C-alpha cells in the first residue's frame, strides 16, 4: 500500500539509473511514518549470479566519516576526550608538533588549513603516516578554511580511537555499531560474511573491492547492508530511542559547527536550513566545495528546522543517506557501481518529495 506507492516511486526514479550508468546492483531504503521499506535490484556479483538482497553488504565510502562522526561524539559524551582537546594529548609522539595546535573539532569538520582530500601516494604504512603528521606544518590559519579531507578525519579517528583505548575497527564493530543496533556492518567483513560482500563494479564492469589506504577505516573504511543503514538513519530520526550514550552522540552528529554558503558542517553530516532546494543539495557536491579550501563563516543562528545528507563513494561502489526530522522521512541509496552524485541526489528529492505528508 504504502509498500507499493513507495517501490512505484523507487521504480520510477532510481530504477531507471540502472540503465542509463549500467549499474549490475543496487538496493534502495526508504523509511517513512516510521515504517521501513527495501527495494533491492539486480546482482552483488555478476560472476556468480547473485542478486542483491537485505543481507548484501556494500562499500560506503565517505558515508564512513558518519560513523567516525558518531564515534568522535559518543567518545566526547563519555567524556573521553573534549573537542577543544589537541591530537598530542592522545597520541603521544604528535605533542608540541605543529599539529598538535589543531582542535578535534577542527580535524573532524576539516580545518586544520594544510590537509588535502587524500594523503600523498607514498604514505602507505604506520610509520609514514606518523611521520607525516609529524612533519606538518600549518598553512592556512587554523579553523579558517575547510578542504574536505581523509587526513584530517582519519586523524580524528585514530584519536578517538586511542581514547577509547581500542583500534578503530575495535570501536565501531564491539561499541558503536552494536549501540545502534546494526549486525551486519564492518570495517573487516566477518570471513563468514565474504558471500554476502558485493563486487564493486568499474566502467568496463570489472569487478572490484576497495584496497588498504592509510587511514582508511575512519575516512572511507566502512561497509554495511540496506537494513543496517536503514536502523541508522532511524537512529538519526529518533535518537531518543536509543540508550543515552549513543542517543547523546548521534544528537552532537546534528549540530552544525560553521557555514559554507548555504552549507552548514555538522559532524560528517552536511546540515541544510529546511525546505531546502534541489539546488542547495546539488551546490552541495560542487567541485569547489568538494576539491578546494573554502573560508567558513561562524553560524550566527542555526536553522530551528534542518535536514542532512551524506554521499560516499568508493572506486566500485555509490552511497547517498538523507534525512528530514520534521518529516520523519529518510532515504538510504546502496549501488555496487559510481553514479553520479547528482542522479543520486535528484532522485532522492523526488521520492522524498513524494512522500512528504
Amino acid at each position: 500500500p504504502k509498500d507499493q506507492e513507495i517501490k512505484k516511486l523507487v521504480d520510477q526514479n532510481f530504477k531507471p539509473l540502472l540503465e542509463k550508468y549500467d549499474v549490475p546492483g543496487m538496493a534502495v531504503g526508504v523509511i517513512q511514518n516510521n515504517k521501513k521499506y527495501e527495494m533491492y535490484y539486480g546482482l552483488q556479483s555478476v560472476q556468480d549470479k547473485k542478486a542483491v538482497n537485505s543481507s548484501t553488504i556494500f562499500e560506503l565510502g565517505s558515508v564512513s566519516k558518519l560513523f567516525t562522526a558518531t564515534a568522535g561524539a559518543y567518545a566526547k559524551n563519555k567524556g573521553k576526550i573534549s573537542f577543544d582537546d589537541t591530537p598530542g594529548k592522545y597520541w603521544k609522539e604528535l605533542k608540541n608538533t605543529p599539529i598538535d595546535q589543531v582542535n578535534l573539532l577542527q580535524l573532524a569538520t576539516y580545518t586544520s588549513g594544510n590537509l588535502a582530500l587524500q594523503f600523498p601516494d607514498e604514505v602507505q604504512t604506520d610509520q609514514q603516516v606518523l611521520t607525516f603528521f609529524k612533519d606538518w606544518k600549518p598553512k592556512n590559519p587554523i579553523g579558517e578554511y575547510r578542504q574536505y579531507s581523509n587526513p584530517s578525519i582519519g586523524l580524528f579517528g585514530k584519536v578517538v580511537a586511542l581514547s577509547m583505548n581500542k583500534p578503530f575497527d575495535q570501536v565501531l564493530e564491539k561499541i558503536i555499531f552494536p549501540a545502534l543496533g546494526l549486525k551486519h556492518s564492518y570495517v573487516n567483513v566477518a570471513k563468514t560474511q565474504m558471500q554476502n560482500y558485493a563486487f564493486g563494479y568499474n566502467q568496463e564492469n570489472q569487478p572490484i573491492r576497495v584496497n588498504p589506504g592509510p587511514l582508511d577505516a575512519p575516512a572511507y573504511g566502512v561497509k554495511s547492508t540496506l537494513p543496517d543503514m536503514l536502523s541508522f538513519i532511524h537512529a538519526n530520526l529518533n535518537p531518543q530511542k536509543y540508550p543515552a550514550d549513543i542517543q547523546r552522540a548521534i544528537n552532537e552528529t546534528h549540530q552544525g559547527r560553521y557555514q559554507v554558503n548555504t552549507m552548514y558542517q555538522a559532524l560528517g553530516w552536511e546540515e541544510f536550513s529546511y525546505p531546502a532546494t534541489l539546488q542547495t543539495l546539488l551546490d552541495s557536491n560542487s567541485e569547489q566545495i568538494v576539491m578546494k579550501p573554502n573560508k567558513v563563516t561562524a553560524i550566527s543562528k542555526e536553522p530551528s528546522v534542518k535536514m542532512y545528507h551524506k554521499t560516499g563513494s568508493t572506486n566500485g561502489f555509490g552511497t547517498y543517506v538523507v534525512f528530514i526530522p520534521k518529516e520523519n522521512i529518510g532515504l538510504v541509496m546502496l549501488t555496487n557501481k559510481r553514479i553520479p552524485n547528482e542522479e543520486r541526489i535528484k532522485a532522492a528529492y523526488a521520492v522524498l518529495n513524494a512522500i512528504k505528508k
